[PDB]
């Protein structure tokens, strides 16, 4: 490291797993949140928020690559093809909905949604009477198609996109009997934290084609009602690849941890600084490297979302316990 930054191991078919744990780790107000959740109580091997905690405490401290297996454990995806048979939104809910879980009742209560849920409108409009119904839902992240798809602008275009429900797939309009309509998708509230999966595995080949995403994305024009006060620009965090055919792969991911701009990627227990154009351009795809996800991060909430953590930010209690089980641990 000529970064300052650690790496994690490479212990087993994790597939994406660092790659997010690290994308994670970066999100300095989740971490700081994370360190201050009541595990005291909890059993050091069954606990999910517990295992959390020590992986990021051994990514802020340790100088030697850090281990998962205590993590992948306590989640019980101990199985050749757990992560062969999940996505990586699928690995980060049942990880950030735990730590949501542990963490009502506390000073933390509501992280988790303040960080990563947004807000939609899918409604549903009748094309030769009065009928039309809006609904809200949220979400902690979003899939975006990409087949035919030049970038980002245009998956975003497709997203919000009226869809006809015509002939065979008639929508029930209740007591105006089945009907033609029209229904889409509108943003009401876009997160500090976005996370864009690319839809890039298909039923199961993968495709490589070339999709291009800017560094700052504007998406104002997603949303039903803007905020002159607060925009909706935002800033690229992260980039999570995989390299290589349908069947196998190489996986890093590149970041700029704080923002600034300065890339790093990591390949494991690797860790090197790299240039703006291959964190973002030579992964567009069109070798067979490109981007799977990304994230970015609200312009008037970097800040907040990258605040500096330190040392004391943990709390002794946990670094007492994290202690005692690297002593018990280094006796053999
Ligand atoms: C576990 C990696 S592997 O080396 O074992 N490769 C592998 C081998 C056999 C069968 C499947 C794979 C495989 C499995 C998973 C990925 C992968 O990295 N993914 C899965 C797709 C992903 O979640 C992005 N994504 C999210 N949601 C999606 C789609 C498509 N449609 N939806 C709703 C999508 O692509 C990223 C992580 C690669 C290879």
């Amino acid at each position: 490291k000529h970064t300052g930054y650690v790496g994690l191991k490479n212990q087993g078919a994790t597939c994406y797993m660092n790659s997010l744990l690290q994308t994670l780790f970066f999100t300095n107000q989740l971490r700081k949140a994370v360190y201050m959740m009541p595990t005291e109580g909890d059993d050091s091997s069954k606990s999910v928020p517990l295992a959390l905690q020590r992986v990021f405490y051994e990514l802020q401290h340790s100088d030697k690559p850090v281990g998962t297996k205590k993590l992948t454990k306590s989640f019980g995806w101990e199985t050749l093809d757990s992560f062969m048979q999940h996505d990586v939104q699928e690995l980060c809910r049942v990880l950030l909905d735990n730590v949501e879980n542990k963490m009502k009742g506390t000073c933390v209560e509501g992280t988790i949604p303040k960080l990563f849920r947004g807000k939609m409108v899918s409604y549903i409009q009748c094309k030769e009477v009065d009928y039309r119904s809006d609904r809200r839902e949220d979400y902690y992240d979003i899939q975006l198609s990409i087949k035919g798809k030049k970038n980002i602008f245009e998956s975003f275009v497709d997203y919000v996109a009226v869809e006809q429900l015509d002939g065979d797939n008639k929508y029930d309009a209740g007591e105006h009997g089945l009907q033609e309509a029209e229904k889409g998708v509108k943003f009401l509230t876009l997160p500090p934290v976005l996370h864009l999966q690319l839809m890039r595995f298909m039923y199961n080949i993968k495709i490589n084609d070339r999709f291009e995403f800017p560094e700052q994305l504007p998406l104002d024009e997603f949303l039903q009602k803007t905020d002159p006060k607060d925009p909706a620009n935002y800033i690229l965090h992260a980039v999570l690849v995989h390299s290589g055919d349908n069947h196998g792969g190489h996986y890093v991911v590149y970041l700029n941890p704080k923002g600034d701009g300065k890339w790093c990627k990591f390949d494991d227990d690797v860790v090197s600084r790299c240039t703006k154009e291959e964190a973002i351009e030579h992964n567009y795809g069109g070798h067979c490297t490109n981007a799977y996800m990304l994230v970015y991060i609200r312009e008037s909430k970097l800040s907040e979302v990258l605040q500096a953590v330190t040392d004391h930010d943990i709390p002794q209690q946990l670094v007492e316990r994290l202690q005692e089980e690297k002593r018990i641990e280094a006796q053999k």
